[PDB]
Parts: structure tokens; sequence; C-alpha cells
DNA sequence: GCGATCAGCGCGTAC
DNA sequence: GTACGTGCTGATCGC
């Protein structure tokens, strides 16, 4: 049965109501700088489709969208704010957002449609946007009568879903979460992709034509040295030039052939010089397909800035995403790599980048929820928290820490952070399993209070279902009683993980809202461009340097109270590399 | 059967 | 452990 509503030709009182489902469709997957296909509104007088050439000309229904106090429920609003944004329309008074209710409640429905979040709650009176506008490249939009039933089945449903989701927000004791944090959040992820970040253009083609050249020399030492021409990117023609025809040692398997993993070919590379070479390749490759080639396809022409997407709703711990490109793994580990950031530069004349950047934020929130005395005493004590786990694990001083020993103690710590395991551990040491048990085992006697977490944890999961975050962001784990070992296993992992990823997005992302109040509160031009997990990245005036090294380490640390201090490290220059 | 497309995944960066 | 972009490749689409 057709769903009533008005095609409206102008915009009218009624459809200014101070409460509504509002829906400002923009279909383009990156929604900067694109179209508005099409709004729809549904409130207490009724349901209305409204063309968008028409409405955003009206100055009532912008007056509206931007009045903080007309109230909209809405599904992914960043998106429509940010379209918005580039139209100079401001939208304001979202208060529910559907999408970002429905990803707190499961993050492992994967909703990133009204009808995913609708079906939650029995409701299926709205069809997918899949199913509306195709997928790939017969990708389309549809007519007006079809384009405007969909937007208003969409507006309908946010209509009637709010109160269901908020009452099981609040049930979950998650409503705070929705409302004070993602939703604030939400609005400041739009300011930093709108801004987005400056870049130096030419300074990435220079790399790209050394690169270019590197590349085109490598590639043909590694034809000379395999005897004959053939794709190096090829998994199966690289897999059988190094073990069949030049037939190095087979060391590891794929699932469908041979390995060539970076890890793999270290290991091969005194057997034949070919190896070396095919690494660098690689190395130079990456770096000219994805930062060089790939990040120069995204930057805008007109302003030199690439605007990325944050996704909110994607990761299951809590985490933004980062898109179009994925600001969040420029190189750093490597000079060679991150040589890139020299490209990333203040988008004004005498700005600066500032970074900041939590000191193993992870680690410490492990202290702090398992409340173990040794490891909280070490971060009170601001140790070296990898020589220090080496002097507990191999029971020496601290002058007695060799690099190698330092180096395993390492590869502990990220494995307990990540959800240990024998067998992971063992593959990240190259060392038996028997060898990585002996580790952990070593490990859980200096810090038994890490251990005992490690087992409730795990239990509470089976207990309740789920495991959640310091501010009660959730994660259901069905795996967890799986009678398979290796699913159950990843389980496991993922209910000691978890918590503890999960508690330090929860915690940078407070930081964010707070950081923004302040930077406001003191009339500061310095603002957010990007967050990297544990980090952030602003650009401000160079008179607002000073200010920034006492402002933003204060705000990240102060955030929230933890049992263990919480300490941020800060750089700031003339591009990214340089706020090192 | 085959070119175009889609869908899975090895790989390598980040934290 | 959490991501994303890439290039290649087997599967599937569309004639
Ligand atoms: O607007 C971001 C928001 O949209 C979803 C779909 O609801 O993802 C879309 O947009 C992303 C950014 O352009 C793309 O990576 C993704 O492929 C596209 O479907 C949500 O996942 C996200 O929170
Ligand atoms: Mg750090």
């Amino acid at each position: 049965a057709k769903m009533a509503f008005t095609l409206a030709d102008r915009v009218t009182e009624e459809m200014l109501a101070d409460k509504a489902a509002l829906v400002v469709e923009v279909v383009e997957e990156n929604y900067h700088d694109a179209p508005i296909v099409g709004i729809a509104v549904v409130n207490e007088h009724g349901r209305f489709f409204l063309r968008p050439e028409t409405a955003l000309a009206d100055p009532q229904f912008v007056a509206w969208l931007g009045d903080e106090t007309k109230k909209k429920s809405m599904f992914d609003s960043k998106r429509a704010a940010v379209a918005l944004k580039w139209k100079g329309i401001e939208l304001c008074g979202v208060s529910f957002d559907l999408l970002l209710a429905a990803y707190l409640l499961d993050p492992a429905q994967g909703v990133d449609d009204v009808a995913a979040a609708a079906k939650m709650k029995q409701y299926e009176a709205v069809r997918p946007d899949e199913a509306v506008y195709g997928k790939g490249a017969k990708r389309a939009v549809p007519d007006e009568p079809v384009l405007a039933e969909h937007l208003v089945r969409k507006a309908a449903a946010i209509w009637e879903l709010e109160r269901p989701f908020l009452d099981e927000l609040r049930r979950n004791e998650q409503d705070r979460l929705l409302v004070e944090l993602e939703q604030p959040l939400s609005s400041i992820l739009a300011e930093m992709e709108f801004a987005g970040v400056k870049v130096d253009t030419k300074r990435l083609e220079q790399m790209g034509k050394e690169l270019a050249e590197q590349l085109g020399t490598v590639e043909q030492r590694i034809y000379e040295l395999a005897g004959q021409e053939f794709n190096i990117n090829s998994p199966k023609q690289l897999g059988v030039i190094l073990f069949e025809k030049l037939q190095l040692p087979v060391l590891k398997k794929t699932k469908t052939g041979y390995s060539t993993s970076a890890d793999v070919l270290e290991k091969l590379a005194p057997y034949h010089e070919i190896v070396e070479n095919i690494l660098h390749y690689r190395q130079l490759g990456k770096l000219q397909s994805t930062y060089i080639e790939g990040l120069l396809k995204v930057v805008r022409p007109d302003t030199k800035k690439v605007h990325t997407i944050f996704n909110q709703a994607l990761t299951q711990t809590g985490r933004l995403s980062s898109t179009e490109p994925n600001l969040q793994n420029i190189p750093i580990r490597l000079e060679e790599g991150r040589k890139i950031r020299q490209a990333f530069v203040p988008s004004e004349s005498d700005w600066l980048i500032f970074a900041a950047d939590y000191s193993q934020i992870e680690l410490r929130v492990l202290a702090h929820i398992a409340e173990d005395d040794n490891l909280m005493e070490a971060f009170r004590r601001d140790l070296d928290i990898h020589t220090k786990t080496a002097m507990d694990i191999f029971q020496v001083s601290e002058d007695e820490v060799t690099p190698n020993m330092r180096r395993q103690a390492k590869a502990v710590n990220f494995g307990i952070v990540y959800g240990i395991s024998d067998y992971g551990l063992a593959q990240n040491l190259n060392i038996s399993r028997k060898e990585a048990a002996e580790f952990i085992e070593r490990y859980f006697e200096s810090f038994p209070g890490v251990k005992r977490y490690m087992e409730n944890i795990v239990q509470e999961a089976k207990q309740k279902g789920y495991v959640t975050t310091l501010l009660h962001r959730r994660r259901y784990l069905p795996d967890i009683t799986s009678r398979n070992f290796n699913v159950r296993s990843f389980a496991e992992r993922m209910a000691m993980n978890t918590p503890i990823q999960g508690s330090a997005a929860d915690i940078i992302k407070k930081a964010m809202i707070d950081l923004n109040a302040r930077l406001k509160e003191e009339r500061l031009q310095a603002h957010l461009l990007l967050q990297v997990h544990d980090e952030l990245i602003l650009e401000a005036p160079k008179e607002e340097m000073e200010r920034l090294c006492r402002l933003v380490p204060e705000v990240m640390e102060q955030a929230v109270t933890l049992r263990v201090p919480l300490k941020v490290d800060y750089h700031y220059g003339s591009t990214w590399y340089d706020a090192k």
C-alpha cells in the first residue's frame, strides 16, 4: 500500500514544525560538494517531499534548518550537514541520528541504511537504498515518483523508530553515549572533513617523478635476475619465478599458493639477490600507487585540499575509519615513507601543524581496568613500559636489558593488548608455540591483575553475551560459545581487546569534544584537521602555538580520570612531517 | 566462450 | 586485535 504524502511545489509553514524526521538525500558515496537529490519531511502535520532547488532557495526553510530550537531526527546527519556546508547552509537542531543509535546498539549489524536499522525493530515499510539506487556500475537516481516515495518512507521510518531506539539505548545505559558523545562528535567531524587538509601537490609530484625512475630501474634489475620478464605484482607469476624457477625454499604458503609477504621475503634474501630487489620494488610501489598517485587523485584541484570522510558508524570497537583518502595510515615508522607527510601543510600562510598523541593509552587503559598493581605503578612512575616488561619477564635489572630483550617484551605487550595467544605471539616473534607460551606465562606471573582481567572478561562475555567499554559502548560476541576452536579463539581475543581499544576510542572522542569547547572559549583560530586513533592533528596561526602547547595536552589528559595518569606528547611545525 | 564486471583476498601501511 | 587502498584473479554477469 503506497504511503501518502504531499509532493510540494513550495515550502509551507506546517513543514516547519519544531519536531520532524528530516531526509536530505545525498546519493554519491563521497558527499563532499555533492548534489542533494531530494528532501523529505515528516512531522505532526503530515509527510512532504521537496525538490532541493526549491527548498534550499527558500529563506524560511533555510532558517528552519539552521534553527537549533527546531528539532530534527535523521539518519547520518553528518552526510547532510557536510553536503549543506558546501552550499553555505547550516544544519542545526539534530537531536537524534538513527545511524549512530543503531551503531551503538549493535555495531555488528553493519547498518548502513534506514532499512537495515528499521529491520532491527520489525519495521520493513521502507526499501534498502541499494534496491532503489542499484549497485556499482548500474547505480543511479530514479525518477521523481520513485525517489519521492523512498525518501518519504525513510523519513517515516525515522519518525516511528526514534522512540524504540532511544528506549533500548536507555535500557543499555547508552543514551548519554549517543546524546553527549557521538552526536556532538558528529558535528565536529563534519567541520574537520569540510575544512580538509592542504596538500603540497608539487612536492608529491616531485616524489612521484623520482619514484618512477627508481621503480623502472629496480624493475629491470628484477627481470635480469629472473632471466625473464613477468608481472612482479602477480602472486602466481612471482611465486613461480621464486619457488619453481629459482627454486627458493617454501617457508610459508597461502590458501591459494605461495606466500611472498615481506617477512617471508626477508628470510629468503640470503638465497638470491632478486629477493632484496623485489622488496625494494614493493616499497617504492607502495608509496607510488597508494601515497603519491592515489593521494593526488583525490586532491581537489581548485583548493589543493583533500577532504576525507570519517566513518563514525563502522568499526566494531568504537574507533573511526577514514576513506578517500584514508588519512589514518600515512607512513611514519620508516623515513622513506614518512617523507609523504611533508606534503601535508597548513591551509593558510603563517599557520603551523600541531600534533598531540597519547603515550601508550591502550596499556594505560589496561592498567586501569585490570587494576594490576605492578602495571599501575609502572605508569605512575612513567617508566619505559617495554623495558619494564622486559625486566619483569626476564628477571633482570634495567642495565641487563638488551635491545633484543626489549624488542620481544614489546611484542608481548602488543600481544596482550590485541588479545594474547601462544600461536599468535609465536608467529610475531618467529619462535615455537611452546616458547611463546613461556613468555606469556612469565608475563602473567609479573602482571597477575592483567591475567585475572583476561580470564574474567572472557567469562563475562560468555555470561552477558557482550563486553563493554568505559563509556558503555558494547560489542556482542556470539562466537564466544562456538564449538570451533579457531572461531571461539578469535571471539575470546576480541573480548580481551575490545574493552581496551574501545575505551581508548571513548576517551579521545571525549577529548575532541572537550577540546573544541575550550578552543571556542579561548577564541583560538586553531582547529582540528584529523584524528588518528590516539592522536589529534590541528592547524593554527603560528601565534597560537605556545597556548596550544599547554591547552591541548591538558584537555586530552583530563578527558577522563583513570587509576593511572594519562600522558600526551606534542610537536608542531611547517608540515605534518615536521610536527615530530 | 569471452570481455566486463563483481567479489574475495594477499599484501602493507596506520594505531 | 582495529581499519583502508591497492592490484591481481577466480566467479559471475550479459551478449
Ligand atoms: O556518510 C558516511 C556513512 O555512510 C555509510 C552508509 O550509510 O557509508 C557510505 O559512505 C562512506 C564514505 O563515503 C563509504 O566508505 C561507504 O562505502 C558508503 O556506503 C556508513 O557506513 C557511513 O557511516
Ligand atoms: Mg602515540
